[PDB]
């Protein structure tokens, strides 16, 4: 059958009107409540907090969070004790439209060039 063609993204290419994995919740591929995601602090992806884990359904109050698949794969080897800020989330981000943008743009292109690096991959771009 045929593909779906539009105005694309950079990382997904589907449609810039359409939510995506990586414009959108990462575990469902869509967006329905824009102040229920959160954002991994490696890939500020989305990730509802009702697609993403089983047990709550609130935003923890630590200093950082990466996709449980990230948190698995030994990024930070402990939970944190001491209160320095609270986790990134859609109902920050996407209830701003420069965090938005900022988010979809500069993010995606933190990535994007990582995933076909011109230097040695610690060239600090944020
Ligand atoms: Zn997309
Ligand atoms: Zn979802
Ligand atoms: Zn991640």
């Amino acid at each position: 059958g045929p593909l779906g063609s539009g105005p694309s993204c950079r990382f997904c290419k589907d449609d810039e009107n359409k939510p995506c994995r990586k414009c959108a919740c990462h575990v469902c591929g869509g967006r329905e409540a824009p102040e229920k995601q959160l954002l991994c602090d490696e890939c500020d992806m989305a990730f509802h907090l009702y697609c993403l884990k089983p047990p709550l359904t609130s935003v923890p109050p630590e200093p950082e969070w990466y996709c449980p698949s990230c948190r698995t794969d030994s990024r930070r080897e402990v939970q944190s004790a001491f209160p320095k800020r609270r986790v990134r989330t859609l109902l920050s981000v996407l209830k701003d439209p420069i965090a938005k943008m900022r988010r979809l743009v500069r993010i995606e292109q933190r990535q994007k060039r990582l995933e076909g690096n011109e230097f040695e991959r610690d060239s600090e771009p944020f």
